[PDB]
């Protein structure tokens, strides 16, 4: 994370929680093929005795990475699919507030 030369990677990184018990690279690309072209997709796993399913997903263009997640609440039947931006995550995962706000 030191000067952001290149392409910002952080505009074009996207998470997804929600997934299958299997989202393999195909059952993940199934889902991304059907809606939203993704160039780069990394699979979270965890330790066998572990319950992850999250996967990674980097779209080919900075903007369409940006409407997907500006699109209003999007979930999948069956399995829930949930997409997840990196700067919410990052938020939702540090937890912490620097500037006032409502609360």
């Amino acid at each position: 994370g030191r000067w952001i030369l290149k392409n910002d990677v952080k505009n074009r990184s996207v998470y997804i929680k929600g997934f299958p018990t299997d989202a393999t690279l195909d059952d993940i690309k199934e889902w991304l093929e059907d809606k939203g072209q993704v160039l780069n997709i990394q699979m979270r796993r965890t330790l066998h005795k572990a319950f992850k399913g999250s996967i990674f997903v980097v779209f080919d263009s900075i903007e369409s990475a940006k409407k997907f997640v500006e699109t209003p609440g999007q979930k999948y039947k069956e399995t829930d699919l949930l997409i997840l931006f990196k700067d919410d995550y990052f938020a939702k995962k540090n937890e912490e507030r620097k500037q006032n706000k409502v609360e």
